[PDB]
């Protein structure tokens, strides 16, 4: 049945880490992130989609560009809308703007989005092993987790139910031989390459849901 491992970055479905800084739109980084993954798996093309479209165009959907959002609420604006453009056409600012989306530039599509069911990491490891990379939502409002460097990360005081962050999870896997023991989510982060390892988190597997991973987890229909 499903993989002991999985990475996503080995197949060329994950673009670069990128940096949202100041502005809360990781739901914005989380949702492209989904959508490149499935687009690739879709056509066979990597292309960075544009955080900055959904920032400033999805208002209408429920999300509050900077001020927050959720990569559903996304996926509903690209498929409202009929399309989404790429990061090079609509670049990123980091600041609310004028919607200016152009549909000649456009250079993905989705149809509506699948949820995991809530709170089932082996549900997500299931989409996780036969989709492509998962957008997620997790409790990242921890120092642990800001200054977090390396290792499996585990925190006591994070909360599986209340939530603060999209993110992305690319793949799974385990550390030694056995590869039911110390397992970890490989999650992808928008707060810059330089941030923890790489850009990227193992995030303690198996461990109660730990962080939320599991409690909010969506992909694009494409
Ligand atoms: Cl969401």
């Amino acid at each position: 049945d499903l993989p002991k491992s999985v990475d996503w970055r080995k197949k060329g479905y994950v673009t670069p880490v990128k940096n949202q800084k100041q502005c809360g739109s990781a739901w914005a980084f989380s949702a492209t992130g989904a959508l490149e993954g499935q687009m690739f798996r879709k056509t066979g093309k990597l292309v960075s989609l544009s955080e900055q479209n959904l920032v400033d165009c999805s208002r209408p959907q429920g999300n509050q560009g900077c001020n927050g959002g959720f990569m559903a609420r996304a996926f509903q604006y690209v498929k409202e809308n009929g399309g989404l453009d790429s990061e090079e056409s609509y670049p990123y600012v980091a600041v609310d703007e004028i919607c200016k989306y152009r549909p000649e530039n456009s250079v993905a599509q989705d149809t509506g989005f699948t949820v995991v069911a809530p709170g089932k990491e082996k549900a997500l490891m299931k989409a996780v092993a036969t989709v492509g990379p998962i957008s997620v939502a997790m409790d990242a409002g921890h120092s642990s987790f800001q200054f977090y460097k390396s290792g499996i990360y585990f925190e006591p005081d994070c909360s599986s139910k209340n939530l603060d962050h999209g993110v992305l999870v690319v793949g799974y896997g385990f550390e030694g031989a056995n590869s039911q023991n110390s397992k970890y989510w490989l999650v992808k982060n928008s707060w810059g390459p330089e941030w923890g390892s790489n850009g990227y988190v193992k995030i303690a597997k198996d461990k109660n849901n730990h962080c939320g991973i599991a409690t909010a987890a969506s992909y694009p229909n494409v």
